[PDB]
């Protein structure tokens, strides 16, 4: 007996189209989100080149219609260049990342004055996101309540952010946050298996106390996303490991092992990955668009998932109760069993359609 | 110009049928919901008689799909004697309903023992919604822990009542609540003017310091809802007034007041008419649905709206800044300035669609 959930939201995935595609392009990223059961992906804008100016949105936005396999919307980057010039494109995005620690050169604010300039500038009624870790997180809400403004802070990792947001919260500030599964499900305790290499991930992996303050403080946590992150095994395993992991093949197996566990309910994480980004991020429904699951089926992750170019896979070994068996997206099959059925393109940008448009007032 | 609004949703309507069509019945409360920018509302069951069992369930299933202009759910209510015997039409209801203090005496219940029996029995993955006033919020709490469970609190009216839900929420506990346009908008200042009869609601009209208390802690609603409770000015005058007021064809006029005066944004708004609704109720995705609001246009509530049979106001005089101009439906134009163009039936229970089921482990 299979369950139907709806199609489920990622809001932090890197598709790596333009210009790093052996790693992952929009056809292979999204097959591997249909096969995970995601049927919507947020893209980063950390691209070559980045999508931090018109040209390049444009540019990225006509990749993605032609090569996705689900429905999307593309982040915009902000860059120590471009406050005060986004406002026509900003609407058509799914909002503005900042990068606040280690990123590219094209996408590193030197100056907090900087991170204030793109709160002031970015269209309020828009989303904001960063990659902030540890006391940047506090100095990001800084930020944020100067400029009277909310603020999503991406992949929480420690103790440390999330009892710092917990604290935001209790205070009625406007933030919300996201958490990966690889800080829930790997700690140091792995970094043995996994090596120096392949185990580079940003924010790296956590302690065991780590791990277990973000469970007990679940309530805290609104979205889960996977931060996909896809690099070739050669790349991790060489002189220069990029970090970051593949995730979007695994993130529901895993947390649904959770859910069959009594960690935390169907609910809570129908809420984290479908209610809370549709409501932060302000997506659209997709008509006609659900997932069936299998909650009996066990089975232990192996060495690499079938869709991401990354051919390779963190969580490799873990056993696993709960699998994707169908994905229907407005209308069509687009997944059962191994098989991804709807082509390059039959994804759509979801700020195209009019009720993907965030409201504002006139 | 004007600005496009998702199909809002109003959790808490008393629609009056079956039994009390002189104060309400379906069509006319759904008409007055469609003038107010609701396409989609739940309905409570202290209607004569009252939903608390299948055969009534079914009787006030049929009635809203012949006279609802809008699409609704409809609420089944705990009593004394059906704990346990509602789980196979649970599913089909937007939720239970326990009424904790003052109500009809088929929906009293005398024990808090009464009160566990209900989310003990109640099935664990469907919503539960409590009137519970002052000490009865801390109490109803208290159950939802001991029986490791979610509650949502209607009508929050008091400083006490949100910073209870507060320090309930800081503690990380499954706890969500709505306030009323009334508890926002008017106060004790206001009763001089509306007299002891008119002014009679549960929760009683606050002091300046509770609506105080409520704006202050905004973060900390998750919903409004009209808590619409119809009564006609014959009943609300005479010698045993009944509580409550008429709030469908108002609510949206004053809250969008409030958006113009800063006092609240367009997304704050939303999330609360909208988005938290969708994903507290699990209720689904309208296709095709919108609502069109004039932002500039200010007028002054007048001595009663057109639709409600109450044909009254609590809020005459009050001088708003805002209006529905155009409500579309499931493709149809439903309302435009003045004018339902749906006929009594249009509306469908929201329940019954496949993306309206509540998802359940098998
Ligand atoms: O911040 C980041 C970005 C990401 C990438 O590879 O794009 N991978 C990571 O591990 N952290
Ligand atoms: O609890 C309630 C119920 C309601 C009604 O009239 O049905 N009116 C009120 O004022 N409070
Ligand atoms: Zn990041
Ligand atoms: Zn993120
Ligand atoms: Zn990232
Ligand atoms: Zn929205
Ligand atoms: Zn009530
Ligand atoms: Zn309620
Ligand atoms: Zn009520
Ligand atoms: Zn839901």
């Amino acid at each position: 007996k299979l369950v139907r959930l709806p199609g489920l939201i990622d809001v932090h995935v890197h598709l790596r189209e333009p210009g790093g595609t052996h790693k992952e392009d929009f056809a292979s990223g999204t097959a591997a989100a249909l096969a995970g059961g995601i049927t919507m992906v947020c893209a980063m804008p950390n691209t070559r080149p980045p999508i931090i100016d018109a040209p390049a949105l444009a540019l990225a936005q006509k990749l993605a219609e032609a090569g996705a396999r689900c429905d999307f919307a593309l982040f915009l980057g902000a860059s120590s260049e471009n406050a005060g010039t986004l406002g026509t494109v900003a609407g058509s995005a799914a909002g503005l990342k900042l990068y606040l620690n280690e990123t590219l050169s094209e996408l590193r604010l030197d100056s907090v004055v900087q991170w204030m300039e793109h709160f002031e500038t970015w269209p309020s009624h828009l989303p904001i996101v960063a990659h902030a870790e540890q006391q940047t997180v506090a100095a990001v809400l800084m930020v944020a309540q100067l400029t009277q403004r909310s603020v999503h802070i991406c992949h929480v990792a420690r103790k440390e952010e999330i009892l710092l947001i917990k604290a935001a919260k209790a205070r009625g500030l406007p933030v919300t946050c996201e958490v990966a599964p690889h800080h829930l499900f790997l700690s140091h305790d792995d970094l043995e298996r996994l090596g120096p290499g392949k185990g580079e991930v940003r924010p790296e992996l956590g302690s065991r106390q780590d791990v277990e303050a973000l469970w007990e403080n679940m309530a805290v946590i609104d979205c889960f996303a996977s931060d996909h992150a896809p690099h070739t095994l050669e790349e991790k395993c060489g002189s220069r490991p990029p970090p970051g992991f593949p995730g979007l093949e695994t993130m529901l197996p895993l947390l649904l092992t959770a859910v069959s566990e009594g960690r935390l309910s169907l609910d809570d994480l129908l809420q984290r990955l479908h209610h809370n980004p549709r409501r932060i991020f302000h997506l659209p429904p997709q008509e006609d668009t659900y997932v069936e699951v299998d909650l009996e089926h066990e089975w232990t992750i192996p060495s690499h998932m079938p869709f991401s170019k990354a051919h390779w896979t963190p969580f490799e070994g873990q056993k696993v109760k709960g699998t994707v068996r169908r994905v229907v997206l407005r209308g069509e099959v687009a997944y059962i069993d191994g098989q991804v059925l709807v082509p390059p393109g039959y994804g759509q940008d979801v700020r195209k359609w009019p009720q993907g448009a965030v409201p504002q007032l006139p």
